[PDB]
């Protein structure tokens, strides 16, 4: 199984928790125009798009004999090997494959559009968190971020790009605390986080 | 004009982070403002815990019991709110209440006729699943969708008179904001900050704690 990373620090714990894995034998990252950080820092390099699928398209060349592929958002730092091992050990039962989410706990409102008012309260019942790694059979990833690119879907996650084309993936529970630094305070708590 | 502050009934606010109970800095966080003069605080009728707490001999605090349901505990909270004509809910386990977010919240009594509650957006991917299996059924739309938090601010007429129908006519009651929802009522939406969390697992406690400072 090979390992693509679309992209403080973050990547470099991103990266070592999907080669703190023996089944990921290599992690090919992938990094766009304009990016000197990366070379100070089973590592390939690749040269990203500018989608977030182009990217992990642009990764999918360098895989090799790799029939499943793994997805990692390169700012989540908090993931764990137990969810991790939960989600790869999936290439032996899944047809379409799937990817690692957190239920819902609170309850949650959709807004009236345009306006910030409370349309209706959100059912939390098979409600989940995206989450990363995403794991799917690699040529079947490549298949369905294609068409989804092309007849221009809108995409967020890999696991979107499947749904697009019909599929539906699977929901692996993991973690809450694995999560993503997205803000310049996500970082103190991803901190507290990912220190057991 | 005056606002009364009333919490609703394995829970977690008797627990303690430092010197004091989750439901305490809860509380606390709620007189804090003043216009908040008093707080009505609904326990279970088999919760004796509460009666051992310095917060009970407040000046500013009264308890009621409207049984386990938190529509009849928050009705019984209303009998009790004097004069108030505008009402905060909030929830007894929820330490981390900011001061920047209350205030924008009572704002609201001087803008819309429907009051508000706190909320935080969702940053991430949803998905839903399919009925009856760990499998996405689609991707949920985060545009407009929320976090709901507390406190809820609402007048207190409308508030009595929504969970009244809401309870006569079988509602599925979650919040108090959603008992407005189902009588035709869309309370505003005000954005506070996600750390305002509801301490209700163990892990939950040390983030409680690691908000609750600075």
């Amino acid at each position: 199984v090979c390992a693509v990373v679309p992209a403080q620090t973050i990547l470099e714990h991103s990266v070592h928790a999907l080669l703190a894995h023996p089944r990921v034998k290599r992690v090919v990252i992938a990094i766009s125009p304009g990016d000197s950080r990366f070379a100070q820092l089973q590592i390939t390099v690749v040269d990203g798009g500018d989608e977030r699928a182009d990217s992990v398209l642009a990764g999918l060349k360098a895989a090799g004999d790799a029939q499943w592929v793994l997805v990692h958002d390169a700012a989540r730092p908090c993931l764990h090997q137990d969810d991790l091992a939960r989600l790869l050990a999936l290439s032996e039962t899944s047809r379409t494959g799937g990817i690692l989410a957190a239920p819902v706990r609170d309850t949650m409102k959709r807004a009236e559009p345009g306006k910030n008012a409370i349309a209706h309260t959100v059912d939390r019942n098979g409600l989940w968190h995206a989450l990363t790694p995403q794991f799917f059979p690699r040529e079947l990833l490549h298949d369905c971020l294609t068409r989804a690119l092309n007849e221009g879907a809108t995409i967020t996650d890999e696991a979107s790009a499947l749904e697009y084309c019909g599929f539906h993936p699977q929901l692996v529970e993991g973690r809450a605390d694995n999560i993503k630094v997205t803000r310049p305070e996500d970082l103190a708590l991803a901190e507290f986080y990912l220190t057991r």
